[PDB]
């Protein structure tokens, strides 16, 4: 089958679990769609009724932020009238405001311009789909794919960029603030049975290098790559390109959202992170395998600094199975950030910097995550990893 018919293999990963993920294979000629901008792309899209199995060819640049009839669409084309960055700036500035949650005029409108870009940004992906890039330079800029419903398959596509003209500043974000912005490439909200793989996801020509900081904090325009969450499960992540960006893949939004328990299901194999400071995965809760993964960054990049590849929050049950990761001067320990909740982790076959480590040990973390995967296909010896992953992961390595 051409990569518009291929479904996930009966092994490979949570995503094969029960039905399975076929996405859209079984389309009609009717149901399959070749769209090369945001108009053809939402028209094939349909709304959350197209549930008929529908393939949808990307083919080239898809800007998502663009109107009607196509044209660019800017800051001040978002903007609410009422909003001014200047006077937002000097309305929340800690030196006058201090650590209050800011609200008032410029924060409400601030709200509105974020809404006023979502409509145009964020798209839902309905059930029964799958969407694959054609050739070699299929991208999606500016995006959000959200998928809330069953049985998707992603493919071959480069996400770049999903840019929030709106960061909201929280004083209460860490000891000295953040900015925060809305906008994930792909957001899996209460979705199951998906595929992404052979993607690439990136901030484009707009990475956090090129934004100012305000109150000593990056205005960070970004959010996460592919997130997951609200009771997300059964997902395959593989062969995917990750490089050039902050927060990758948060795996349950919230220590409260308990209902994840039992969820969050996921398989990560064969991914790249190249330049990817942090959440690689980030996990509460769920049973994710993470296999034969590549991680190269540097703590002293002035760009994406590694922070950690791995989080173990809440009540996280995360397999590793020969990972390999490339930091100079990282200590094994810090291969990972465990937070609050996060007492358990199974790694084997993790290499930090060609030698042999035991990360779970190293965080004096139990080893006993109370499952082992069933779902997988061949696991490649750690020694292996590197090559395998930087030659096959990312878009335009199939077409
Ligand atoms: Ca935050
Ligand atoms: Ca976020
Ligand atoms: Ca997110």
């Amino acid at each position: 089958a051409d990569l518009g018919h291929q479904t996930l293999g009966s092994n490979d990963g949570w995503g094969a679990y029960s039905t399975g993920t076929t996405g859209g294979s079984k389309a009609s000629s009717s149901n399959v769609y070749t769209v090369s901008n945001r108009n053809q792309l939402v028209s094939a899209l349909g709304k959350e009724t197209n549930t008929t199995p529908k393939i949808i060819y990307i083919k080239g640049t898809i800007d998502m932020n663009v109107d009607d009839n196509l044209k660019p669409l800017g800051l001040n084309d978002y903007k609410d009238p009422e909003y001014d960055l200047d006077k937002y700036l000097k309305a929340y500035d800690p030196s006058t405001w201090g650590k209050k949650e800011p609200s008032g005029t410029q924060e409400e409108a601030r709200a509105r311009s974020q809404k006023n870009q979502k409509a145009r940004v964020m798209v839902d992906i309905p059930a029964n789909t799958t969407i694959v890039g054609s050739g070699t330079n299929a991208k999606v800029v500016g995006g959000n794919f959200q998928i809330k419903s069953d049985n998707v398959i992603i493919r071959n596509i480069e996400f770049q960029d999903a840019y929030d003209y709106f960061p909201q500043w929280d004083p209460t974000d860490g000891s000295s603030g953040n900015w925060n912005s809305q906008y994930d490439n792909i957001t899996i909200n209460g979705g199951t049975h998906i595929w992404i793989d052979h993607c690439t996801f990136n901030d484009g020509s707009r990475p956090d290098s090129t934004s100012p900081k305000y109150y000593g904090r990056k205005y960070q325009h970004h959010d996460g790559q592919t997130d997951a969450s609200n009771g997300a499960n059964y997902i395959t992540m593989s062969y995917n390109y990750y490089h050039d960006h902050d927060k990758s893949s948060i795996f349950g939004s919230s220590d409260s959202k308990t209902s994840d328990d039992g969820k969050l299901k996921i398989t990560l194999h064969h991914n790249r992170y190249k330049n990817i400071v942090q959440a690689a995965p980030r996990v509460r809760f769920g049973q994710v395998h993470v296999y034969n993964n590549y991680y190269e960054g540097s703590t002293s990049s002035s760009s994406y600094p590694f922070s950690y590849a791995w989080g173990i929050g809440k009540s996280s049950k995360i397999y590793a199975q020969n990972n390999v990761i490339d930091v100079p001067g990282l200590s094994a320990a810090k291969t990972i950030s465990v937070f609050s909740g996060g007492t358990a982790l199974y790694d084997s076959g993790t290499l930090l910097n060609g030698t042999q480590i035991n990360a779970s040990a190293a965080n004096g973390l139990s080893s006993s995550v109370g499952w082992t995967p069933s779902l997988h296909g061949s696991i490649d010896a750690s020694a292996n990893v590197k090559s395998n992953v930087i030659n096959q992961a990312g878009a335009g390595k199939l077409n």
